[PDB]
């Protein structure tokens, strides 16, 4: 099993988003934040991204409404990435650059906190959703073979680049010693 990670949301209350991850080794590579349609901070956000003219309310709660209507089978397996734009961003707790937050179909509430860190380069799920929606792809766990990842997502084990000091490190160590490294900044811990 993984790590939490948490992600302090850029606005003028104190809200964070914990996220579970088992690859805490890509943690330089989150490009966005995605919540489940469920997740009970999706009408929160939105309401602030409106407010500050970020996002439309009415049409976030139009979202939802459809995607709870909406079986697992249809959502993550047949009907193609849908999602919107929340109008906040979240601060990634490796490089404390901001990132933005987004609500999406193939998140589902069930599994981990209901919401996910998304690293195109390395999840073909989160690369699928960037594709569509042109987030950008970061790469931070570098195969040693040659890979196309304007193709593709790469999965595997690899060697840190792009990762502050951690690069250089394999990415299986480097899931140990990123998540300590969070843990004792209290913007993670070990699961």
């Amino acid at each position: 099993e993984g790590a939490l990670i948490r992600f302090y949301v850029e606005i003028e209350e104190l809200i964070y988003i914990d996220v579970f991850t088992t690859r805490p080794d890509t943690v330089f590579g989150a490009t966005f934040v995605v919540l489940a349609p469920e997740h009970p901070l999706v009408p929160v956000l939105a309401c602030i991204g409106e407010r500050l003219g970020n996002a439309c309310y009415s049409d976030v709660e139009n979202f939802v409404e459809k995607m709870k209507k909406m079986s697992t089978r249809e959502r993550t397996m047949e009907e193609d990435k849908e999602g919107v734009f929340l109008g906040v961003y979240a601060t990634n707790p490796a490089n404390g650059e901001k990132i933005p937050v987004w609500s999406a179909n193939y998140v589902l509430y069930e599994y981990g906190t209901g919401a996910i860190m998304c690293v195109p380069a390395h999840d073909q799920r989160d690369w699928e959703f960037a594709k569509k929606y042109d987030l950008p792809i970061k790469v931070v766990v570098k195969p040693e073979g040659a890979w196309d990842f304007e193709k593709g997502a790469y999965e595997g084990k690899g060697t840190l680049v792009n990762s502050d000091g951690f690069d250089g490190l394999d990415s299986e160590t480097a899931k140990r010693k990123i998540t300590e490294w969070l843990q004792d900044r209290g913007l993670g811990e070990k699961k």
